[PDB]
Formats: structure tokens, C-alpha cells, sequence
């Protein structure tokens, strides 16, 4: 079987097709025309984009395929190092950090982080309670303040105090700029061009700003001896079951930077898309609000009450179905293998899972794939294996899944309890693509139900 492939441009191959600010959406369009698999070549590289549950379930076989570091991840590694997200599975530090961190990220472990999550969530709610009549909310902007501050506090007991500032903490400014630079290098035709000397200089400065803060906090903690309810305390005290070794200080720093750079943007996007879909679907919003009011009966949510927000959970899963905020992951063939009984692959061949397209597979989800219908997830164990993959696959899946969902469910629950929301501009969905996805420029008005915290 010959494999479909979009337009080529001479020696540049398919590369010009991704000369756009929205490449994932462009690839979804190509997938719409070419089907479940297409080859994509650039000067000196080749990948194949998968879109069907049929082929993705095979790609998800860990005996056959392992996580690949995409070019995007190789650039992010310049500041995320050998943290979990940017490591090869066979690097010693991957398995070691994975073993140590798994217990710190369990559903049970979320009880320990809940109070800090509530701290920041209350700050968001109070911010919105305190807006004057003529004001509005910049949704992704505020969700980003929320998620960064939450990961800072739960991550290493540090307050960025984002809700006290117009200009973010310097660490945050550097982080966002470093992420942007790693992204720009993907579409940069002539990297050695002197017009990029300043970018390179700035990138090194921003890496230093991030390293200096995190290294200082780690050093301060070891000198103080203080024990906290945070990830840092877990990483300082944890020992690998296999070797009995703890993580060294540099790797701990990379883990912290990783939780921030990856966790903040994905979770902020999710909350933003969820609110977007709620305001665009009033009947669904009514059902979510009814549950929030019924369940969240105390001045602040308890850990247990968050799990009881069953419909809110479904709303978030349905937002992740339509716009999974980390929209792709990359795999390599471990050995020569045949995919789908039709496509021969050689050892090391690279595959890309196009998640938003997977989540629109009509053979799994039915015809109404574009409809926002949380009720799809009423019985979540009834959805076929490998049909729904917003958190990636297997041992290389999101270690932060329970953290992200606890945070998102808590915060969306509180928003729904405390406010009526208005799509005051009839916002037109504009999805900005970076390492992640977000609804750019999404704004609302929130009218308080005047319920005290
Ligand atoms: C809704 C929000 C989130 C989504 C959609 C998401 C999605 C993903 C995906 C798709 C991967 C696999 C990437 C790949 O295969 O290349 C991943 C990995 C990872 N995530 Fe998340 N993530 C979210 C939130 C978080 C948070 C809040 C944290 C930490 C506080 C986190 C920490 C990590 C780590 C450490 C990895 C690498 C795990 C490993 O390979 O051992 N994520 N995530």
C-alpha cells in the first residue's frame, strides 16, 4: 500500500505547508483530505501522522514503539534538561525520576496539595468578585496566572504572586520568552543568521534566570531543613526503589522547570477551552452549575467534594476531546515492524499521533464529533482503549494527569458556584498554537452570585 502525502515543494519537500502560525490545524485539514495516515517530509527528516484509533492503538503498543523526542522537545530540552518530559526512556534519569515521582502524583497525593490549590483558586475568585461593573475577564490570561501560581506553590512553596501584578514575576517573563524562542526555532529557516544573535543571547539569559531561582530555592530548602507539603520536599527525600539513589539537585531543578513550563500551559488551556464550551452551550452550563451548587455546600471546597463534581469532570473530558491542549506526541519504531498490516516501518521510523484528529474518529465517537456533549463520558470505562489520549500513552503518559484534573475540576467548580458568565462579545474561537493550544483573546463577563468564601 502506497502512503498518502500532501503537496511537495522541490528540495523543501512538505515543509512550506507548516509555514503557518497554526500547523496542527493545518495538519487536521490534511488528515481530513488524506485519511488515517500520511507521510510528511522536510529537508533531512521524515514523519508519518496518524489519525485513526485503529492505527493509534498499534502505535500505543509499548513493545513495538517508544516515545520519540520531537524537534520541539529537543529545543525545549535546552531548559527542561533531562526532566521527565524531555528524556529518552532509556536515559537512567528517566526511570529513576519516574519511580520516585509516581507516588507524589497519585490521586491520594492530591489531598496533600488541595489546600494550596484552594489558596490560589480563592485568589482568582476574589479577583473576579472585585471587578467593577464595566470590566471583563481575560480568560486564558487569568487561567495562566492561576496555573503558574498553583504549580509554584504546590511545586516548591514559592509565591509568584501573579494576582498582585500587571507585569509577571521575572521568572515567569523569562519562562514564557524561553518557551517562545524554542517554538520560533521550529520555523526558523536560517538559524545562524546574525539577526538571531540577540535571540540567542536572550535565550541564554532567560535560561539563567530560571536556573538561578530554582537552584536558589532548592539550596535554601536544604539549608533550612524545612519540610513542606510540596513536590520539592518529596524529591529531596525520595529514593529510587531500584538503586536507592535520590535525584541530584540539577535533575530536581529540571523537574520543577518541567512541571511549570508544560503543566501550566496545558492546564490553563484546558480551563480556557472548558469555559469557552460552557458559555457556547447554555444547556450544558446550566447542568454544570446545578452540580456545583448542589455539591459545593461549604465556604471552600473539600478534597472529597472535588471528586463528587462528576459532571464538571465530564465537561473537562469533553473539552480535552475537542481541543487536547498538548495536541501531539511522537513515537519511534523500536524494531522493524508492519503497522496496520499495510505500512512497513524500519527501526527508528517516527510517527506522530494527531490527538485532535483521533478524538474526531467517527467510527469511535459517531457522527456528531464536533458537538460539545459531556454526556459522552457518562460511563468513562465504556470508551474503547486508546480512543481518548489527551494525556499521552503508557509509561510515558502525563504523570501530572491527576494533578491537572484535580486543579481544573476544583477551579471550574468554584467558578460555576460563584458566577454567572456572559459571552459579551460573541467570541469567535481563535486557537493559538505554541507548544500547546489555547483560545486566543477569549473574554467573558462574570456576574457574582454573591456567595461568600
Ligand atoms: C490538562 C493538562 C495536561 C495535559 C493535557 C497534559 C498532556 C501531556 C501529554 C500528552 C504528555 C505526553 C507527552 C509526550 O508523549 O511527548 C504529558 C507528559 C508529561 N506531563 Fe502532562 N499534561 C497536562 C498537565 C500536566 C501537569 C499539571 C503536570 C505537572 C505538574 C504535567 C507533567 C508531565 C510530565 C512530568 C510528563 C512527562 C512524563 C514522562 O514521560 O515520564 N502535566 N502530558
Amino acid at each position: 500500500k502506497e502512503m498518502p502525502q500532501p503537496k511537495t515543494f522541490g528540495e523543501l519537500k512538505n515543509l512550506p505547508l507548516l509555514n503557518t502560525d497554526k500547523p496542527v490545524q493545518a495538519l487536521m485539514k490534511i488528515a481530513d483530505e488524506l485519511g488515517e495516515i500520511f507521510k510528511f517530509e522536510a529537508p533531512g527528516r521524515v514523519t508519518r501522522y496518524l489519525s485513526s484509533q485503529r492505527l493509534i492503538k498499534e502505535a500505543c503498543d509499548e513493545s513495538r514503539f517508544d516515545k520519540n523526542l520531537s524537534q520541539a522537545l529537543k529545543f525545549v530540552r535546552d531548559f527542561a534538561g533531562d526532566g521527565l518530559f524531555t528524556s529518552w526512556t532509556h536515559e537512567k534519569n528517566w526511570k529513576k525520576a519516574h519511580n520516585i515521582l509516581l507516588p507524589s502524583f497519585s490521586q491520594q497525593a492530591m489531598k496533600g496539595y488541595h489546600a494550596m490549590m484552594v489558596d490560589i483558586a480563592v485568589q482568582l475568585v476574589q479577583k473576579w468578585e472585585r471587578l467593577n461593573a464595566d470590566e471583563h475577564i481575560e480568560v486564558p490570561e487569568d487561567m495562566t496566572r492561576l496555573t503558574l501560581d498553583t504549580i509554584g506553590l504546590c511545586g516548591f512553596n514559592y509565591r509568584f504572586n501573579s494576582f498582585y501584578r500587571d507585569q509577571p514575576h521575572p521568572f515567569i517573563t523569562s519562562m514564557v520568552r524561553a518557551l517562545d524562542e524554542a517554538m520560533n526555532k521550529l520555523q526558523r529557516a536560517n538559524p545562524d543568521d546574525p539577526a538571531y544573535d540577540e535571540n540567542k543571547r536572550q535565550f541564554q539569559e532567560d535560561i539563567k534566570v530560571m536556573n538561578d531561582l530554582v537552584d536558589k530555592i532548592i539550596a535554601d530548602r536544604k539549608a533550612s531543613g524545612e519540610q513542606s507539603d510540596d513536590l520539592l520536599t518529596h524529591m529531596l527525600n525520595g529514593k529510587d526503589p531500584e538503586t536507592g539513589e535520590p535525584l541530584d539537585d540539577e535533575n530536581i531543578r529540571y523537574q520543577i522547570i518541567t512541571f511549570l513550563i508544560h503543566g501550566h500551559e496545558t492546564t490553563s488551556g484546558l480551563l480556557s477551552f472548558a469555559l469557552y464550551f460552557l458559555v457556547k452551550n447554555p444547556h450544558v452550563l446550566q447542568k454544570a452549575a446545578e452540580e456545583a451548587a448542589r455539591v459545593l455546600v461549604d465556604p471552600v471546597p473539600s478534597y472529597k467534594q472535588v471528586k463528587q463534581l462528576k459532571y464538571v469532570g465530564m465537561v473537562l473530558n469533553e473539552a480535552l476531546r475537542l481541543w487536547p491542549t498538548a495536541p501531539a506526541f511522537s513515537l519511534y519504531a523500536k524494531e522493524d515492524t508492519v503497522l496496520g498490516g499495510e505500512y512497513p516501518l524500519e527501526k527508528g521510523d517516527e510517527l506522530m499521533v494527531l490527538i485532535p484528529q483521533l478524538h474526531r474518529d467517527k467510527t469511535i465517537w459517531g457522527d456528531d464529533v464536533e458537538e460539545f456533549r459531556p454526556e459522552r463520558f457518562e460511563n468513562p470505562s465504556a470508551i474503547p482503549q486508546h480512543a481518548f489520549k489527551p494525556f499521552g500513552n503508557g509509561q510515558r503518559a502525563c504523570i501530572g494527569q491527576q494533578f491537572a484534573l484535580h486543579e481544573a475540576t476544583l477551579v471550574l467548580g468554584m467558578m460555576l458556584k460563584h458566577f454567572d458568565f456572559e459571552d459579551h462579545t460573541n467570541y469567535e474561537l481563535d486557537i493559538k498554537e505554541t507548544l500547546t493550544l489555547k483560545p486566543e483573546g477569549f473574554v467573558v463577563k462574570a456576574k457574582s452570585k454573591k456567595i461568600p468564601l
